[PDB]
């Protein structure tokens, strides 16, 4: 009631979604269990938590988006903000892709029996055997068998596309219908449907975590999930998997959070509740590790198999772990509807936000002939349709591997690395560290501790800078699965969707000195003066 107002913020959303249910765990499973935790910890009370609120910081003292505040925070590293209109880009190409799956999903539990609980359908291998008489040449189990011949159609490897999965490729249209037409009239319920949409997940997430403790060998699982490996830090992957699933999970370095940001009043105490919110998103990632993690040791008990190869190390593992957990829970059949319903109101209410943050962005770019003469209904059409063709590229029968490098390059990877780092090295060596200070304390009340400083100053582009050493010195190509080594070109493909987001501030700043007049010392001089940052204030 009366607190309710500060849960009131909560009730925005950045707590839960697609990022911790599913690309959480499945990172965790496919970099081992215990030792993803500790980059993980690290990257969150270290660089996550100081660029959410530097972002958000960022959004309130200029009172403007991802492109706009960089223009008055510095204008020379102005493609800080380009770079994320391009990441917002590529995400919604492939995040929305997982939608449909669990459309495919929410379509195929309108059954008598769920299809993925018996070997005895036509999308299944010879060898396949039910789980419970697993126990008594390899054997594979049905969920993995339905995921991978009946929902994906896995093809032996990206050079072999296919066919389009029509059933797919009509649920990821009907799902793009669907965000079209609640972004084209903005159709939000709000009222009291946000309490619904925003206290369902944690219920199901609540019923899958007992259920996953409950069943028997969840001990093992556990044990998996929480004790580390200590020679298994030595991959700079894990590092940069932890530190782009923190990215990923807060929203950052995409220019969402600036934008978010810039709502918020200046005269507003932000500090605290981004902290709240970071620790809620951290805490909400870590408890549904434990259902997961819980779920493939009761697999691993029951087949036999180790833990560490009873699921897909890559992408699918909700699609494994939860319908395999879905079939032990009395009435199988409304549980598996109720957690797809959930997986879809989660992917749908990040990528509303997403997909309307980057078309204001690209409004905001140029609205005087874009939204002013044309009708900006067709610039919401046209854009979707962009990312809707884009996306058949990973319905096809092959198109399991073009989402694996669209998860591993487009909105992940190097490219979140760089645009933090760069964002902080803006903020604290071209900005200032106490210069930020100074407006904190008017737009919050009271100086900050040495915390926020030090971590924009020094650990967050240490961190990034040794994560890209690392991984580039040691360098281990991307793999699907851990068995399927991909072409040279896909690497290619992949590091050039990287480049391509990566290169919008080195080519910003070469166009801006370029327009410029005079010696270099006067044009440096003039792009890096702050063009009046709180003039709003
Ligand atoms: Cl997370």
């Amino acid at each position: 009631w009366s607190s309710k107002i500060d849960f009131v913020l909560s009730v925005a959303g950045g707590f839960v979604g697609l990022g911790n249910v599913w690309r959480f765990p499945y990172l965790c499973y496919k970099n081992g269990g215990g030792a993803f935790l500790i980059p993980y910890f690290i990257f969150l009370f270290g660089s996550g938590l100081p660029v959410f609120f530097l972002e958000i910081i960022i959004g309130q003292y200029t009172s403007e988006g991802g492109i706009t505040c960089w223009e008055k925070i510095c204008p020379l590293f102005s493609g800080i903000g380009y770079a994320s209109v391009v990441i917002v880009s590529l995400l919604n190409v492939y995040y929305i892709v997982i939608l449909a799956w669990a459309t495919y999903y929410l379509f195929q539990s309108f059954q008598k029996e769920l299809p993925w609980a018996h070997c005895n359908h036509s999308w299944n291998t010879p060898h396949c055997m039910e789980d419970t008489m697993r126990k008594n040449t390899n054997f594979t189990s049905p969920v993995i068998e339905f995921w991978e011949r009946n929902v994906l159609s896995l093809s032996p490897g990206i050079d072999h596309p296919g066919s389009l999965k029509w059933d797919l490729a009509l649920c990821l249209l009907l799902v793009w219908l669907v965000c079209f037409f609640c972004i084209w009239k903005g159709v939000r319920s709000t009222g009291k449907v946000v309490y619904f949409t925003a206290t369902f997940p944690f219920a199901m997430l609540l019923v899958l975590l007992v259920r996953g403790l409950t069943l028997p060998g969840a001990g093992a699982g556990i044990k998996f999930y929480l004790y580390p490996d200590i020679t298994r830090l030595e991959d700079p992957q894990v590092w940069i998997d932890a530190g782009t699933q923190i990215f990923f999970s807060y929203a950052i370095c995409l220019g969402a959070m600036t934008s978010l940001g810039s709502y918020n009043k200046y005269k507003y105490n932000s500090y605290r509740d981004c902290m709240l919110l970071g620790c809620l998103n951290s805490g909400t990632s870590f408890v549904s590790g434990f259902a997961i993690f819980s779920i493939l040791g009761f697999m691993a008990q029951e087949q036999g198999v180790d833990i560490a190869d009873v699921a897909e190390s890559g992408p699918g593992l909700a699609f494994i772990a939860y319908p395999k957990a879905v079939t032990m829970m009395p009435l199988p059949t409304f549980w598996s509807i109720l957690f797809f319903i959930m997986l879809l109101l989660l992917g749908l209410d990040s990528q509303f936000v997403e997909v309307e943050g980057q078309i204001t962005s690209l409004v905001d770019l140029y609205p005087s002939f874009l939204r002013k003469g044309y009708r900006r209904e067709i610039f919401i059409a046209f854009v979707c349709s962009i990312s809707y063709l884009l996306g058949l590229t990973m319905v096809t029968e092959g198109g399991m591997y073009v989402f694996q490098l669209f998860d591993y390059y487009a909105a992940s990877g190097v490219c979140l690395l760089w645009v933090a780092f760069f964002e902080c090295f803006v903020i604290a060596w071209i900005y200032g560290g106490d210069n930020l200070y100074d407006g904190i304390e008017d737009m919050i009340g009271y100086r900050p501790g040495p915390w926020m400083k030090y971590s924009w100053a020094v650990i967050t582009p240490v961190l990034c800078v040794g994560c890209f050493i690392f991984s580039l010195v040691k360098y281990v190509p991307l793999t699907y699965n851990k068995t399927y080594v991909y072409p040279n070109w896909a690497i290619g493909l992949g590091w050039s969707l990287a480049l391509s987001s990566m290169l919008c501030v080195p080519l910003v700043i070469v166009i801006r000195l370029c327009q410029t007049e005079g010696p270099f010392l006067v044009r440096v001089k003039y792009l890096l003066t702050p063009r009046e940052p709180n003039r709003w204030a």
